[PDB]
């Protein structure tokens, strides 16, 4: 099975004792039971940021979410990632809708890593418009770019599911390693006529031969196949 770290925006109702009543960000290692989790105050129609940073020193996974003119939310798990995640790694986005009429879109994504065993090694990219047929990214499931430049991860016109992964696998930690980091960010728009509609939305982290699991959808975000 697929190994996962994610960070997620999650509004589905959550149903097991112990899981937040309200809508929220969360820190996912490998389980869709996050091990840390705060209360996201969800708008749509309004643009969104997410910020996620962790280091092998400090061994701080943290994440932040915030919209313009607004406070923002934060979260933060103590782990290390080389206990959890293989050395290479691929990186992606995102999302699931349920029984809505809702659409995912994201404006921009940008990512990067470094890793010093002589400078570091290093890999950064940012995509602030994302092309017609782009063969830097491998999208499955629903997911699409439309003509405007945006990345649309689920259906545009109920159900979706979508990703989209960086083509080139990610070096995070090495037998010989001093320190390893990496950063990431997106902008998020979800339009619904809805205002809280149940929805999902990831940045995570897989082993390079990572696919949508069967039977996913919903509240698993596309990224487990059961919620155990
Ligand atoms: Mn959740």
């Amino acid at each position: 099975a697929d190994t996962i770290v994610a960070v997620e925006l999650d509004s589905y109702p959550n149903t097991d004792i112990g899981d937040p009543n309200y809508p929220h960000i969360g820190i996912d290692i490998k389980s869709i039971r996050s091990k840390s989790t705060a209360r996201w105050n969800m708008q749509t129609g309004k643009v969104g940021t997410v910020h996620i940073s962790y280091n092998s020193v400090a061994k701080r996974l943290s994440a932040v979410v915030s919209y313009s003119g607004s406070s923002s939310t934060t979260v933060s798990y103590d782990v290390d990632l080389n206990n959890v995640l293989p050395e290479w790694v691929k990186v992606g986005l995102s999302a699931t809708t349920g029984l809505y009429k809702e659409t995912n879109t994201i404006l921009s994504w940008s990512f990067t890593s470094k890793l010093k065993t002589a400078d570091a090694n290093s890999l950064h990219f940012s995509f602030n418009k994302f092309s017609q047929n782009p063969k830097d990214l491998i999208l499955q499931g629903d997911a699409f770019t439309d003509s405007d430049g945006n990345l649309q991860l689920t259906k545009v016109s109920g159900n979706s599911v979508g990703r989209a992964l960086f083509y080139a696998p990610v070096h995070i930690w090495e037998k010989s390693a001093v320190v390893a980091s990496f950063d990431a960010t997106f902008t998020f728009l979800i339009k619904s006529p809805d205002r809280e509609p149940a929805d999902g939305i990831t940045f995570f982290i897989a082993n390079t031969d990572t696919s949508i699991p069967s039977g996913s959808g919903g509240r698993l975000l596309g990224l487990f196949p059961d919620a155990n």
